[PDB]
């Protein structure tokens, strides 16, 4: 019926127009073929990055296309000899999410491929903030937001497992193709699509146990990926951080407050009551992060996390259920208060999210022991 | 609201009690202008529309009291009396049209005539049931007719049917495998109205699952016990109890997925659902075949009737809700069998209301019962 | 909260006094004696007159009765830490009506008579306020939580009185007057019952358990007999019409106990005994619209709003007339069960919700009191009844 949440986003990349044109080397009509195409689908493909009409199925469609005529240069043909023979033909340029418009670049198919596949998993969680935030979003829009969440997840996980380690050149520390940053994207997507899964719980009106036990596993999952980012260097990844860890709170805040409801449902007022001041506290943390977020330099989204609905809605929570605790107390438990925070040990049994596995498609069927015989500037994006 | 197919009601041929020479004095010719007119009274009000059961037990009692000194002996010793077999009766059947069958057994009087006494209750009760105007203690009336008519039944097939010299022909009412029959459709009948009771009543799923669940079983034994009977005129009932048994499990299936979601089954819940939805579609076959079945038929038909569409449209939504829930939260499997039904019932289980004849009527003494000398019809067509 | 603070307390009158002046002409010398005298004297004054001030709050109450209290504890307590008690405790005679006794006033020479009699006016004010404040038509929660916390601190203060001061006294007061130990036990009792009312009501609203409202609605009532019973030795002259009070809240509570009792039957799907429990609790509903019938009757000091006709017994009333309406409708279109001859014979017990007093302690010797002080106290050398009235007392 209604979604409410708030997700920072890193800028896409962008990448330096390749023609593919190598008119002494290509020979023959199939030869130009696959140059045409080649241009032609990573053309349309980066088009689409920035084009509102594009939905999951064109997006995967196009990037099937170009990624099955790019495999060329990588993937033997023989399912024999190592790698093509084309690998190290071409340079590619890229900007990363975190490093501005400061550009890297290797002749190397592979930094292509994974940086276009990055790019594409980027998408998907564009693709799903925007959506998330659709005015009168519907059902099989929500299901969509959450879906797309685990289809990033899962190429952000394949490029890291078993992509990432073909590199020749190593990635340095701040940019996209390197395990540290890619880990963390994973996380990221599980712990944004599982927001989505609380949510409706808790709309669905499900048992306070569950969503509490969901609502600190997110916790966990940001807090990992603040964990994961740590080596990083402030100047570039310190915004990024600061959001993971104001989430970290927001859920733990989330956690205590429903383990509250929990512990009140079993005649322990005084406890509840303790859980709940607990998490007011991680709620005002959770409010101070939003302002070191605004304050803190970096790459961002235009709505800014402080005073957003998606935190008011907690804090409105929170003191309903402290309030309902002191009140139950008050008139009926009589229980003492214990001095310190309730020990969390909850397990989802439901409504955790694993990534969808991501697989390259096969080698375009264009591509020929013929074909490959035949064979002897960035331009930045736009983002409202 | 309910549905109920009702078969016609008996005609018999009037009879005067008219013994000119037999007949003696005042008394006992008294006793005669009484039988005359408490049978004539009793049949005026089968198709009397202002006719309630109150009207109706009193008009029973009054005429089934005096028909007794016709069967029962006062001696408190003789086996019986001795006005058993003077008077021939004839009576139409339920199903066989107006094929007469007559018998000289003033026995067979009594349980033909009590035989239509109950099928009125039947009557009486699918009527009231008719309205959406009906007060609670109409939907009580409902109930106990139902229950009333399964009790005359029950009594008619045990305590009476022995006592007839010439056992009746397969396919007529004062067979015992149709009685039967007529006694577990009253049971069946009266649970719907139980079922939907505790619907509203907001009762938990796992007992309407379980009560839905029995009346099925019902309504398939009262088809099966009518397995033997010749098609041609016991087709369109068998197809009315085929039709109500899958309604019912439809029922079952649907509030059993409530329980299945309860347990956080979802995937469970959802397959029984989509049986639900399967023997929902195939209730309404057997709907239009109802309606295509030539034979003992009422005035309304079932497709499209409310009662059908509530169904209908409460498993419609509750199929939705299991899907969300799935699509949401728990992405569970869903079981590629669809579930055994093996339900308990602990309340609601309807009995019939136990029947007995009236004492013989107190104008019957051996004085009356001497001044009978025994030394020395066409049926009038019911239309209701 | 939404209508759920409607009760009804009976109450007997506040206790009356006579002016002390705390004056000793050749005894008291100098400034910081004096002083003294002056400030006993006017906190006594300031104290007596907040009991028929309709502004006045715990918070003022408590600030007027720890003023004189500290100031009185000096007449009684010794400052050495050693001494068995204060010189001073027999120069004053102090004169006090009884709740019980109408204007027939009692006195003695002892400043522990005064403090328990003064402090058991304190706790009566608290009842007072409780009640007044609970008739309250658009209350909010915080007062509904402050008639719940006096009565409780009420009840912690008369049982302070009976278990630490009331033996100290040298002359035991006589059955029927105030400083005797039944009466101010089914004071302790009363108060506790009041509060459970509170909590009971509450709970109502707040839709708990059926089973832990009837336990909390049984216990109630048995504290009502409880205290009841307390009083039974005392004569119906002047006992009668408050023990009509108190039997007619444990029908009752016992009314409620069956008929929240009987919802915890019927979830039980036990259809035919909850019929059977509410049929008991329409009777004991009854019995007490006859306890309030003969409560008019009974002769005795009372509150001015009369008990029959009172929103709060017509609550239950309506209340057990739509839960057996419940039953009997369930039992006709779904169980069909038998009921039972005999009532249950309730023995519940509350899991929550119980009330205990909130212990009550006098405060500490005012620091004003110093050997210096005392020492200018010198024993070497050398009244009528002001009544009280109140609106809400008939």
């Amino acid at each position: 019926f209604t979604m409410t949440h708030w997700f920072h986003r890193n800028p896409l990349k962008a990448t330096a127009p390749v023609s593919f044109n190598y008119y002494g080397v290509v020979t023959g009509p199939s030869a130009s073929k696959i140059c045409n195409d080649l241009r032609s689908s990573r053309a349309r493909l980066l088009e689409l990055f920035t084009d509102l009409s594009c939905n999951p199925e064109m997006m995967k469609n196009a990037a099937d296309s170009y990624f099955s005529l790019l495999q060329g240069f990588i993937n033997s043909l023989d399912e024999s000899t190592q790698e093509s023979k084309l690998r190290y033909i071409q340079n590619f340029k890229w900007t990363d999410t975190l490093q501005g418009q400061v550009p890297s670049a290797q002749q190397d198919a592979v930094f292509e491929l994974i940086s276009m596949g990055f790019n594409v998993a980027l998408w998907y969680t564009k693709y799903a903030s925007r959506l998330a935030g659709k005015e009168n979003i519907t059902e099989d829009e929500a299901k969509e937001v959450h879906r797309s969440l685990k289809i990033a997840a899962g190429i952000f996980k394949h490029l890291k497992e078993s992509h990432l380690p073909k590199l020749i050149t190593p990635a340095e520390k701040g940019r996209d193709l390197e395990s540290r940053l890619i880990e963390a994207y994973v996380i990221q997507c599980q712990a944004e699509a599982q927001e989505v899964t609380i949510a409706r719980a808790i709309e669905l009106k499900h048992a306070p146990g569950l969503i509490a036990a969901l609502a600190y596993e997110t916790a966990n999952f940001y807090q990992k990926a603040d964990h994961t980012l740590s080596s990083l260097e402030p100047a570039y990844s310190a915004k990024w951080r600061k959001y993971l860890h104001l989430k970290m709170c927001f859920y733990t805040a989330y956690a205590y407050c429903y383990h509250g409801e929990t512990l009140l449902a079993s005649d322990k007022c005084g406890e509840a009551i303790r859980s709940l001041q607990e998490a007011e506290k991680l709620y005002a943390k959770a409010e101070a992060l939003c302002k070191e977020y605004g304050e803190t330099k970096g790459p961002g989204p235009t709505v800014k996390p402080s005073g957003h609905l998606f935190f008011r809605k907690l804090g409105n929570l929170v003191k309903n259920t402290l309030e309902k605790c002191q009140r139950e107390n008050g008139f009926i438990y009589f229980q003492k208060i214990p001095t310190e925070a309730p020990q969390l040990e909850l397990k989802a049994n439901y409504g955790l999210v694993e990534p969808i596995p991501f697989e390259f498609p096969p080698t375009s069927v264009q591509w020929t022991p013929e074909t490959l015989a035949a064979f002897d500037e960035v331009k930045p994006v736009k983002e409202p």
